[PDB]
């Protein structure tokens, strides 16, 4: 019905941002 999105960190190297979408 409806779609949001978040953000992370991720340590690939070093611990940078990445947006992440979701559905629900």
């Amino acid at each position: 019905q409806i779609c949001r999105i978040i953000v992370v960190r991720v340590c690939r190297p070093i611990c940078r941002i990445t947006v992440i979408r979701v559905c629900s």
